[PDB]
């Protein structure tokens, strides 16, 4: 029963996006808050199809009454809710399933301190008796951004989808959209996909008692930090965040899954944000959160360093099993040129190890990476040779000379011996750790792969959590060779 | 131990025979005239009767 429950709504939304190229994030989730009792603002300039998708909407329900109306400075609540004799309602806003406002930003104060009772309460002041609204949707499109300190925040605070529409920019999609013959009035629904009054009633019990998991929910207790140490990050108060489950739960519960999953966590990019400077933060933080904290991207990355780490600090402990012999050559030359290993070594960027660690600029260090080009002067002409210390930084100057016995000698500033030594050619602990570490990996993608075919997730953003979690796997793979 | 609570959102639309009681005098049984603690969020919306 819940795994046919995904067959229908992704098959409801395929006849909606008949006749609108470039809108499929538009329509899917303006279904996911028809279906769950919560809004949906638009914003762009006009003419992108901004009237149609509000009109659209009311063909998925069996009984849906549309109403668009224009807000302008000089409106009057009588003409947008009914005017009164007691107000003669009918067909307007108290009883209207989908209801369109465009340009909220330019209403009278009339009709916008009436317009914050109709959702936290879905009510209308009938002259004297309050009655019910059935408002199942409700959508509200402008151009413009309203002030940071006016009486028209109050509605912005209140709506949780925003999304920021444009025109189409595929060429491709622009010639079948410029010549479409696909009647925009028409009802391109079929009736076997038309939910009915009883299933709307029904999934709103549903969607309440979806289970929240622990680990999905970790998410969240590290990204609400993140948004409140830096200046340039939006407020986000605690009603917005609690009207963001129900949205995260009736993501999971139209997909074919009973808990909360983290991969709804992508439709947060259209509800936090207010203005354009926060479209670059919340963008930016949510990618960041997505592949890292998501599927223990950024969590196998630190964990994988240790392994690196401890498996450098084995190969330093038993250096004193391979040593560094420097043969030496022949020819006629005033200085006594050095020669270095032939097929021994082939490597540019090869690293050394030594023995006894030293205090190298004030820091310490447990393998120099010498360059093979520049080696091969000093050997031979002489002079001063340089190298980074633990196979990062510049190239710094050390005290590299030759010693008695054809081997290399670090000094630092003490006058301290250190005879240098290559890596040999996997111990069993770092094996160990290293298999483990692979299992995880394996499990973390296999979850991916579960709960990728939801219809409320976009189709660009599945080509960055892929090459995250390769890279990731690419990189556990290079030190087992 | 005989406290009486009352948890009422204050909104716009609110008329005083809601809040305190509707009249027949005054069915005020349970309300805020024989109340020990009252709650009413958001103050800074009541209609000029009730504020008085
Ligand atoms: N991006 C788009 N893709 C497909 N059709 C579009 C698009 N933008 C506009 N249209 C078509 O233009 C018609 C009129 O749109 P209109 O209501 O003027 O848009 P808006 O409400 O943004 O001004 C609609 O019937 C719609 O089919």
């Amino acid at each position: 029963h819940p795994h046919l429950l995904a067959e229908r709504i992704s098959r409801l939304s395929s006849s909606l996006e008949k006749g609108l190229y470039e809108r499929s994030h538009a329509i899917r989730l303006c279904l996911l808050a028809a279906l769950s009792g919560e809004s949906v603002f638009l914003l762009g300039p006009p003419g992108i199809a901004k009237s149609l998708i509000a009109r659209r909407l009311k063909f998925a329900f069996q009984n849906a009454r549309a109403f668009e109306y224009l807000m302008t400075r000089f409106s009057t609540p009588e003409e947008v809710f009914g005017p009164l004799s007691e107000r003669l309602t009918s067909g307007y806003l108290p009883e209207a399933e989908i209801v369109f406002l465009d340009e909220i930003w330019k209403a009278g104060p009339a009709i916008l301190n009436t317009l914050l009772t109709a959702i936290n309460e879905r009510q209308f002041r009938n002259g004297a008796h309050v009655e019910k609204i059935p408002m199942r949707l409700l959508v509200a499109a402008s151009n413009e951004l309203p002030e940071a300190d006016s009486s028209l925040e109050a509605l912005y605070d209140r709506m949780l989808i925003r999304l920021w529409l444009d025109k189409v920019q595929d060429k491709a999609n622009f010639r079948s959209m410029l010549t479409s013959q696909q009647d925009e009035n028409d009802n391109p629904v079929p009736d076997a996909l038309q939910v009915t009054d009883e299933e709307y009633e029904r999934w709103q019990k549903e969607i309440g008692e979806i289970t929240l998991p622990d680990h999905v929910f970790e998410l969240i207790f590290m990204l609400r930090q993140q948004l409140d140490k830096l200046p340039d990050a939006p407020y986000v108060s605690d009603r917005r965040w609690k009207k963001a489950i129900r949205l995260l739960q009736a993501s999971a519960f139209f997909s074919g899954r009973s808990a909360v999953a983290p991969v709804d966590l992508i439709l947060l990019k259209d509800c936090l944000w207010y203005d354009a400077q926060s479209l670059n933060l919340i963008q930016q933080q949510i990618d960041v959160l997505m592949t890292g904290h998501a599927w223990q991207q950024q969590g196998m990355l630190t964990r994988l360093g240790a392994i690196v780490q401890r498996h450098l600090q084995l190969q330093q402990q038993q250096s004193d099993k391979t040593a560094l012999t420097v043969i030496r050559l022949g020819g006629i030359f005033s200085r006594r040129q050095q020669y270095q290993l032939p097929v021994n070594v082939t490597a540019s960027t090869l690293t050394l190890l030594l023995q006894k660690p030293l205090k190298l600029h004030d820091m310490e260090v447990v393998h120099i990476s010498f360059e093979r080009s520049a080696l091969e002067q000093w050997l031979s002409k002489g002079g001063e040779i340089r190298g980074k210390l633990n196979g990062i930084g510049f190239a710094q100057k050390l005290n590299l000379e030759v010693d008695s016995a054809q081997h290399l000698v670090v000094r630092d500033v003490s006058l301290q011996g250190s005879t240098l030594a290559l890596p040999g050619s996997l111990p069993g602990e770092i094996k160990q750790q290293l298999e483990e570490l692979e299992s995880d990996w394996r499990k973390q993608h296999a979850l991916f792969s579960e709960q990728q075919k939801c219809l409320f997730i976009p189709g660009d953003w599945l080509g960055r959590i892929e090459a995250s979690l390769q890279d990731v796997g690419a990189q556990i793979r290079q030190a087992q060779q």
